[PDB]
């Protein structure tokens, strides 16, 4: 982080402040709930568009005090109206700009926007759920702006759920009621409150499609496993992550202790003690003692954070995940929903702040013994099977006779994204109805439109698509700005929100009324396809073979010696 970036980030934090209230209208409106009734308010794009805007809507009750790690309960209903003109705080999280802690423990609300309160038809309703590696995010319109998908005749619903900690602690007593996934079940308990109500906001509750990136695509995967959701929604799209990605489950139970610890719990490791002393704790000192809690182990074999999606310890009525993500996709629901899966065209680039900061990484690559997938993989990752596997990693991007930076974000492309893309896609048709899963890869470059992760991966002037680099063409953020109607950033964004809302209203994301598709035949993933086809989405829309199929395959002949792993 910089001096520079954490004033200029608050003065744009300025700039998103007046022109929040700029782009309003006097014109508000009140919708009904099944908790009572709500009021929203028209805004207005750059784009000189217009939309009703709902936010600040409770789905459950603020989970704080004796509720706090706890699954999510159904809110208070309440006589009168409800204000939801502004928006409530995110999730307790740090700050990825200033460091400092942010947030509020009082987080448990989604956002609905629509163009049209009162549609002749009932509309296609999109969920999204935003990634942020289960730590950070929000559905504030400064990173999340409906701006762009309004243009369409569709509802859009951004979630926001527990984060880190809060959200993911796991304990093994059954005395406690903290099985793990809080912030999944607030998830569940959101799409139930979109099934039962968006219809009063114009939409169509037989017609939902989840979506989300990153960690929102591992979470909406996960709400296409889980039985909690059984035919809540009815299609799904997975951006650059899914439920069986190796950063996507933790087993974190031991963890709560450390964490406790680190905050100065004095006593055994003992589980109601260590729940009693993490109930009274601040939860902004948690929040950043998060960041500690992973040890040295635990971050050369790549966990991604302490607290996250887990398989929890015992069944509760309220149970998302009572198995393996992978065991789990044999009976999923959501294996017989329409599906488009895809991932950038340079995915790692987003580790470049990561590498810069921790240069030693590249030396990884030198036997790329610590990406083999651990369940392959030795605990010392000495063994000459390992060596042997790592050997096939290494030959897949390693380009010289010394790996380089940019060998190490190849390869981390596949590690968390094309290699568990694969075996998705192949242990899924083991187990499905035969409904079509459709692959897009995400290629268009620019630098004249960005959004604020390209901050993080301190990618300010770098060339490639980046993980996080396609949400510039679905939100509008406050950084954005508005573009020549001629543009191919704004030609990318009619397209993206295009296809995005022809899928959701179909399954079938091809239409001929989408400029650049003419000449597209897009079609799905066959289990006896051999090489996947995918559109490739650049300054062109164009079906071709997945170019990172050669790498995928030397990444799966790893696994010759254990297929039943695979
Ligand atoms: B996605 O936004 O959920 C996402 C984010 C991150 O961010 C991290 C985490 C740890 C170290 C560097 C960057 C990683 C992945 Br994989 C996915």
């Amino acid at each position: 982080v910089s001096l520079m970036e954490k004033l200029k980030w608050k003065i744009k934090c300025i700039e998103n402040k007046f022109l929040n209230y700029r782009l309003t209208t006097n014109e508000t409106v009140v919708a009904e709930t099944e908790y009572g009734k709500v009021k929203g308010v028209k805004r207005l794009t750059v784009y000189d568009d217009s939309y009703y805007s709902f936010e600040g809507i409770p789905y459950a009750q603020p989970p704080v005090g004796e509720l706090r790690f706890k699954a999510p309960q159904r809110p208070t209903p309440w006589a009168g109206v409800r204000d939801c003109c502004n928006h409530k705080d995110k999730s307790v999280q740090v700050d990825f700009i200033t460091g400092k802690v942010c947030g509020s423990e009082d987080c448990l609300y989604l956002s609905v926007y629509t163009n049209n309160l009162n549609p002749e038809t009932k509309r296609p309703v999109l969920v999204y759920i935003h990634g942020g590696d289960f730590i950070i995010g929000e559905n504030h319109r400064d990173m999340y702006g409906p701006d762009y998908f309004i243009k369409k005749d569709v509802v859009l619903i951004n979630i926001q759920y527990r984060l880190g900690a809060l959200g993911f602690l796991s304990l093994n007593s059954e005395d406690l009621n903290v099985p793990g996934n809080a912030g999944l079940k607030d998830q569940v308990m959101a799409l139930r409150w979109i099934k039962n109500n968006c219809a009063n906001f114009g939409g169509n509750p037989d017609n939902i499609t989840v979506f989300g990136e990153s960690a929102g695509a591992a979470s909406t995967h996960y709400m296409m496993l889980t039985e909690q959701t059984r035919g809540l929604f009815h299609r799904g799209i997975l951006m650059s992550g899914n439920a069986i990605c190796p950063w996507a489950n933790t087993q974190c139970q031991h963890r709560a202790f450390t964490l406790a610890k680190l905050a100065g719990y004095k006593g055994e490791d003992n589980d109601k003690d260590v729940l009693e002393f993490l109930m009274k704790a601040k939860p902004q000192d948690l929040i950043k003692l998060e960041e500690k809690v992973l040890t040295l182990e635990e971050r050369t074999n790549k966990v991604m954070f302490p607290f996250g999606p887990t398989v929890e310890p015992y069944q509760t009525a309220d149970c998302v995940l009572p198995k393996h993500p992978r065991e789990m996709v044999k009976t999923a629901w959501g294996n017989s929903i329409p599906t488009m899966m895809g991932n950038t065209s340079y995915e790692g680039l987003f580790f470049t702040s990561i590498l810069k900061q921790m240069p030693l990484l590249v030396k990884e690559l030198e036997t790329c013994v610590n990406f083999v997938p651990s369940e392959l993989a030795d605990a010392e990752r000495t063994a000459p099977e390992t060596l042997e596997m790592g050997a096939k990693i290494k030959k897949a991007h390693v380009t010289g006779e010394t790996p380089t930076a940019d060998n190490f974000m190849d390869l981390c492309s596949h590690f968390y994204f094309w290699f568990p893309m694969h075996r998705l896609l192949q242990l899924r048709f083991n187990h499905t109805s035969g409904t079509p899963v459709y692959l897009y890869r995400f290629d268009f470059d620019s630098e004249d439109l960005i959004n604020p992760y390209r901050i993080m991966r301190s990618g300010r002037g770098v060339k490639g698509v980046s993980h996080t680099d396609e949400l510039t063409y679905f939100f509008w953020n406050q950084l954005a700005k508005r573009m020549p109607k001629e543009s191919r950033e704004y030609k990318t964004i009619e397209r993206m929100t295009g296809i995005w809302t022809q899928f959701a209203t179909t399954g079938n994301p091809y239409s001929n009324e989408i400029e650049g598709m003419e000449n597209v035949s897009w079609d799905p993933i066959e289990k006896s396809d051999e090489v996947y086809k995918c559109l490739n989405i650049s300054d062109e829309l164009k079906m071709i073979d997945v170019p990172e199929m050669g790498k995928i395959k030397q990444w799966e002949s790893m696994f010759e010696k254990h297929r039943d792993l695979f």
